[PDB]
């Protein structure tokens, strides 16, 4: 069966390994620590295809790390998440799309902006400016909570039909 090979970064703190361990092993993390990043892979089944996800959960302080390259070179696609309570992680944005493009070496890269912690009252960044962003990027935008689940498969599935789409060219 297909594996896609899925990385997601973004700022420290955003929800990066809340949202994996959500969607790999179905319960909230509520700290975990900051400095490790590992590979989770999980079975299954988008649009009556059964695949195999390899996640790689980014840490910031693993970014030098012999590892880091490989895994870069090996994804397919990129979850980049911000927080919307958090208003200097969605200005970073555009500093992981252009890594991203520059290691890839291309200007189309299987990509989802992913807006976390939408369950949270206090809110910094408005739905509004993520949609714009992520439409004059090209790409898909979607609002998660790692705690209640709201936006979990639909951000990981939506990342793996831009990857489809990408190799259908
Ligand atoms: N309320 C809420 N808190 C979250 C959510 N996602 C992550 N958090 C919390 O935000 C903090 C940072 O999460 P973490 O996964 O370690 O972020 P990371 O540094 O990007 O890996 C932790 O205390 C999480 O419990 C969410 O969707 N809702
Ligand atoms: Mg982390």
């Amino acid at each position: 069966m297909t594996e896609y090979k899925l990385v997601v970064v973004g700022a420290g703190g955003v929800g990066k390994s809340a949202l994996t361990i959500q969607l790999i092993q179905n319960h909230f993390v509520d700290e975990y620590d900051p400095t490790i990043e590992d590979s989770y892979r999980k079975q299954v089944v988008i649009d009556g295809e059964i695949c195999l996800l390899d996640i790689l959960d980014t840490a910031g302080q693993e970014e030098y790390s012999a590892m880091r390259d490989q895994y870069m070179r090996t994804g397919e696609g990129f979850l980049c998440v911000f927080a919307i309570n958090n208003t200097k992680s969605f200005e970073d944005i555009h500093h992981y799309r252009e890594q991203i493009k520059r290691v890839k070496d291309s200007e189309d890269v299987p990509m989802v902006l992913v807006g976390n912690k939408c369950d949270l009252p206090s809110r910094t960044v408005d739905t509004k400016q993520a949609q714009d962003l992520a439409r004059s990027y090209g790409i898909p935008f979607i609002e998660t909570s790692a705690k209640t689940r709201q936006g979990v498969d639909d951000a990981f599935y939506t990342l793996v039909r831009e990857i489809r789409k990408h190799k259908e060219k």
